């Protein structure tokens, strides 16, 4: 039984820009992105899932259920939206954002005190990597 509840720093995140290149994103806004580190605060309760990702850049809040489909708003991030749906694969969370571009979506899980995000879209992936921490911080 895989819960992903707690409080996680960043430790790495590879071929991000690249990521967001895919997204269209404009190179100064990519540029600005990769410098963040931001955290993750995760509550996992029941099949309800909240992901907070802080920074003091700019927060992006998840907030769904498992296995039902719903509208994501991804507008900041790169000016679009999507039809978003995320299941349990096994000890893996696997999300399916569907919209204009092809084979968007991230997959996470848990190894030991390490979260792992793999994100991809048009075949190009970005693959980031959490440590625990309990020291909390107000947001
Ligand atoms: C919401 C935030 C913090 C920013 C907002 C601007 C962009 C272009 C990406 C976001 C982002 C996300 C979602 C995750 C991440 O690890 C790093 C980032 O920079």
């Amino acid at each position: 039984p895989v819960d992903f509840t707690g409080y996680w720093k960043m430790l790495v995140n590879e071929n991000f820009e690249e990521y967001l290149r895919a997204l269209d994103v404009n190179v100064a806004l990519r540029k600005i992105a990769n410098l963040l580190k931001p955290d993750k605060e995760i509550v996992q309760d029941g099949d309800h899932m909240i992901i907070r990702t802080l920074s003091t850049f700019r927060n992006y809040i998840m907030d769904f259920q498992v296995g039902k489909e719903f509208e994501e708003d991804l507008t900041g991030i790169d000016d679009r939206k999507c039809m978003t749906t995320v299941s349990w694969d096994g000890d893996k969370l696997q999300c399916v954002q569907k919209g204009e571009k092809e084979g968007r979506g991230w997959t996470q899980w848990i190894e030991g005190d390490e979260l792992h995000l793999e994100m991809r879209v048009e075949g190009v992936v970005c693959k980031q990597v959490f440590k625990k921490v309990q020291h909390h911080h107000h947001h």
